Order: structure tokens, then C-alpha cells, then sequence
């Protein structure tokens, strides 16, 4: 009912979202990322941050993980929920850290194609 989007896709990880309204705040957007990895390599000590605007709050709940499966073979969910009392529409920085082939991994994205039943 509300799409699901690809918010991030590039160098072999993607992060989807997918959203639901809360049942408790019809205010709050609760989206279940899940980050996925098509690489031959685990995309190890991964963080999944966010920022939203300053209309918006934000809670991060824990990851399933903190590694992100080669192989698309699982992937880490991680949820998010968001706050949007002014009905703005959303959208959010994400900065994502993870190591990868050894290195360090650190990437800022913006998602700006929050589908508006995301928001209204
Ligand atoms: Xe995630
Ligand atoms: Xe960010």
C-alpha cells in the first residue's frame, strides 16, 4: 500500500525500503530497510545511519546484523521510524559504513524518492 523503494544501490549493496504506517501514530512511517549485498564479499561492521529534516524525528531501531551477506544470501533489516507531524515530504541523508574487501566503506546518499503515500 505503500511502495517499497530501492534506496541506495551502488557498489554491490542495495538498500531497500520498504514502509507501513504506524498503527499507533499515524504520524510515524516505520520503514523496514533491508540492505542486501550482490558481491562476492560480506560487507562486514555495517552501519546504517539516517538524517531526515528538521520537521522530522527519526528513531533507528537495531539491526538484524552488522554484516551484509555475499551473495545476496540474507540481509540485514533494520528499522526505521519516522516522525513526520508536519506532513512534509520526507526525505532522508543515509550514510553507510561498512567494510568491504578489507577497506573501509563509507558512503552519503541522499533518498529522495520517498513515494508520497510514504508521507501524506
Ligand atoms: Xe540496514
Ligand atoms: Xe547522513
Amino acid at each position: 500500500m505503500i511502495p517499497s523503494i530501492t534506496a541506495y544501490s551502488k557498489n554491490g549493496l542495495k538498500i531497500e525500503f520498504t514502509f507501513e504506517r504506524s498503527n499507533t501514530n499515524p504520524s510515524v512511517t516505520v520503514i523496514t530497510i533491508q540492505a542486501s549485498n550482490s558481491t562476492e564479499l560480506d560487507m562486514t561492521d555495517f552501519v546504517f545511519q539516517a538524517a531526515v529534516p528538521k520537521t522530522f524525528q527519526l528513531q533507528l531501531l537495531s539491526p538484524s546484523s552488522s554484516v551484509v551477506p555475499a551473495f545476496n544470501t540474507g540481509t540485514i533489516t533494520q528499522v526505521i521510524k519516522v516522525l513526520n507531524p508536519q506532513k512534509q515530504q520526507l526525505r532522508m541523508r543515509i550514510k553507510l559504513t561498512y567494510n568491504h574487501k578489507g577497506s573501509a566503506m563509507q558512503d552519503l546518499a541522499e533518498v529522495n524518492n520517498f513515494p508520497p503515500q510514504s508521507w501524506q
